[PDB]
């Protein structure tokens, strides 16, 4: 009962693979992705990926329907929206690009949601409020930060953990 989360991919194909490995080699159900993949060909990337895929439009995105199709291609189980509102593990999940704040900011201040994950600031952080898990994987490309990281959540027990590519 493992769920990985990842982005803001920027198309850096190296540790897009490091990240499918990861994934692998762990349980990982199911893996939640909220940056900019960007470009087409990252999707190719993940038809090596075990889990299905729940993802989120990032503002650099800029094949929209296209991305959409190949992600079911790759699995028709596989969705991606702008804001993904859902239930897993008996704990209920907002997704999202940091891309819009005021919408964020509202998820976490409205108590609706046991979990909130979003990306687009590219900084990771992990913190609680009012009993609602906020995380942000951070950046997997590295681009901003120089810090490339993932994570993967806990879902029975509630217990995230950064990785380090
Ligand atoms: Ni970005
Ligand atoms: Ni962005």
């Amino acid at each position: 009962m493992k769920i990985g989360i990842m982005s803001d991919t920027h198309d850096h194909l190296p540790n897009i693979r490091k990240a499918i490995e990861i994934f692998n080699d762990e349980n990982v159900e199911t893996v939640i992705h909220c940056g900019d993949f960007v470009s087409l060909f990252v999707i190719k990337e993940f038809e090596n990926l075990n889990a299905n895929i729940i993802a989120t439009y990032g503002n650099n995105d800029g094949e929209r329907c296209k991305l959409k199709e190949w992600l079911k291609d790759i699995n028709e189980e596989n969705i991606i929206d702008d804001f993904i509102s859902v239930e897993i593990d008996d704990l209920k999940f907002f997704i999202t690009h940091g891309h819009h704040q005021s919408v964020l900011e509202m998820a976490i201040k409205s108590g609706l949601y046991d979990v909130v994950i979003y990306g687009h600031t590219h900084e990771r952080v992990f913190e609680e409020v009012d009993d609602v898990l906020v995380i942000n994987p951070g950046e997997c490309c590295g681009y901003l930060t120089g810090i490339p990281t993932i994570g993967i959540l806990d879902t029975e027990k509630k217990e995230y953990r950064e990785i380090v590519l």
